[PDB]
């Protein structure tokens, strides 16, 4: 094709997206333009055929931050907390209509999980790349989230909201006998689940507006905590569950319907609620089990009618069974790891779901589905469940200008960045053992440096501990190993 219009035309899609506005910074923003350009020399030729606008705070462009040079435009916002820039969805709009731009990239963090800024860039004629302002809040917000999960009859643990369901919409009625309006009705909530309980905000992200509750004394203040950390959100008592595993499914959705699951990851590897390793696929589920929680990932987006990439988060145990947790209504930092097995480049699908091209018309999907690359023969993602197989092994391990790029001399299959205070490794192998043996050598090759070294050793050692090796591993492991 010659042009993203042409795409458009020949792909089957209905809107031009030729200029894309970043409502972010560091790795996301580095992340989203590599990703994109990337295909875009494959489809046209030319890595810049989708221009990228950035936004550039004064503290940003004080530290030289990478994304700047890399976009094709920037524009300086005001400074200080991301609520008065890269938060600001009123700021986004502006810039947007300003440009103009034709959609809209949020990654991560910031207004990456606000329902407004799709709201008013779909009131505007711009394109967000992620999911509608309706299939983000029943979703997304976890009181609402759980009962749709549970409208949908997947499995959830006792919660104040146990009990409640009814595409579809939450009533702000049945909403409101699932969360605690104050301190009074969450005691009796955590009475009725019973002791440890969670206290939870609901519009929480990033693990902010958790507290962990033992008892009825110390339950107030750790309410009004919770009160504290996220303001304005609604809050909702739930039962503290059993060491277990932590699984995510990532999920795909088109603006036609069109939803699909690109296998799963494993983030049980915690360490005061953060995720340390991520694995790709999650093989300790069942097969049966793992196809069930991706067909259920799937059936509560379709419900809601999710579009862009999501995430949905459960519980698993030993057992067999799983519980809803959440639903990630954006792509994470560690989507990479899914990016490698499955051999999709998933910024550049959110960028092609934009232009309204169907699932069935990106190449990445068709390959994934054992079809032509090129044909646009319609894919019934139902009957070809058993077609797609991930591709190798990945680890993903968090490690402790803006953006630095690390490139590893020990293996081809290895790769990184550090952010300015962390940054990931990921490792890709042929099997599980082969993944976790490149990632010890490309962090013995980074402990060479000054930095790293203290930070690489306890995370050297948990990838050779028996108890990983043999992937018996859940919540609480990294937390009672020290």
């Amino acid at each position: 094709v010659a042009s993203p219009a042409e795409f458009v035309t020949r792909f089957g899609g209905n809107k031009v997206i030729e200029k894309v506005l970043i409502a972010n910074n560091g790795i996301a923003a580095v992340k989203c333009m590599r990703s994109i350009r990337r295909w875009s020399y494959e489809m046209f030729r030319n890595e810049r055929a989708i221009r990228f606008v950035v936004m550039v705070t004064p503290e940003d462009l004080k530290a030289n931050a990478e994304y700047i040079k890399m976009a094709d435009h920037y524009v300086p916002v005001p400074g200080g907390p991301n609520n008065n820039n890269y938060a600001n969805v009123e700021l986004i709009l502006d810039i947007a209509k300003r440009i103009p731009v034709q959609a809209v990239w949020a990654g991560w963090g910031h207004a990456s999980e606000n329902p407004k800024l799709p709201e008013l860039l779909l009131k505007n004629g711009i394109a967000f790349m992620g999911p509608p302002s309706q299939a983000m809040w029943a979703l997304g917000d976890k009181i609402a989230s759980s009962i749709v999960a549970q409208t949908a009859g997947i499995p959830t643990l006792p919660w104040s909201g146990s009990g409640l369901r009814v595409i579809l919409n939450v009533p702000q009625e049945l909403y409101e006998k699932g969360y605690v309006k104050d301190v009074d009705d969450g005691l009796q909530a955590a009475e009725e689940v019973g002791y440890p309980v969670m206290i939870k905000a609901s519009e929480g992200g990033g693990g902010k507006g958790i507290r962990k509750v033992n008892n009825a004394d110390d339950f107030p203040n750790l309410f009004r905590q919770v009160q504290a950390e996220v303001p304005g959100s609604p809050i909702f008592v739930m039962r503290l569950a059993k060491q277990s595993r932590h699984l995510e499914v990532q999920i795909l959705a088109d603006q036609y319907g069109n939803a699909i699951s690109l296998f799963g990851r494993d983030c049980s590897v915690q360490r005061r609620h953060q995720k340390i390793i991520e694995e790709a696929p999650a093989t300790i589920a069942t097969p049966a089990v793992f196809e069930h929680m991706e067909q259920c990932a799937v059936k509560l987006a379709k419900m809601v009618g999710y579009v862009s990439a999501g995430t949905v988060e459960y519980l698993y145990s030993q057992d067999g069974s799983f519980y809803f947790l959440e639903l990630n209504p954006r792509l994470q930092v560690e989507h990479p790891c899914t990016e490698m097995v499955a051999d999709v480049n998933l910024p550049a699908a959110q960028l092609q779901i934009a232009m309204g091209i169907p699932l069935y018309r990106i190449k990445d999907i068709r390959m994934m589905y054992g079809v032509s690359p090129w044909g646009d023969s319609p894919i019934d993602f139902e009957d070809s469940a058993h077609v797609p197989c991930p591709r190798g092994h990945v680890i993903a391990a968090r490690i402790t200008g803006t953006v630095q790029e690390l490139n590893f001399r020990s293996n081809k299959n290895v790769w990184g960045y550090f952010s300015v205070q962390f940054g990931h490794c990921f490792s890709w192998g042929e099997n599980r053992e082969e993944a976790i043996s490149n990632m010890v050598v490309a962090l013995k090759e980074l402990s060479i440096r000054g930095d790293f070294r203290t930070t690489v050793e306890y995370l050297i050692k948990l990838l050779e501990t028996e108890s990983f090796q043999m992937n018996r591993i859940d919540t609480g492991w990294l937390d009672r190993l020290i």
